[PDB]
RNA sequence: GCUGCGGUGUGGAAGGAGUGGCUGGGUUGCGCAGC
């Protein structure tokens, strides 16, 4: 699962 | 691979989910949780 690590509104890129 | 929660702050105490984010911590960092 090595993508978005956290999420919510904008959270979790680069 | 995807998604939820201003929940976190060398401001987080007078705010949000980026209609401030090429103005910073931050190519949205950090924590927790779900598929
Ligand atoms: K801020
Ligand atoms: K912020
Ligand atoms: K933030």
């Amino acid at each position: 699962g090595d993508g978005r690590r956290r999420g919510g509104g904008g959270r979790g890129q680069g």
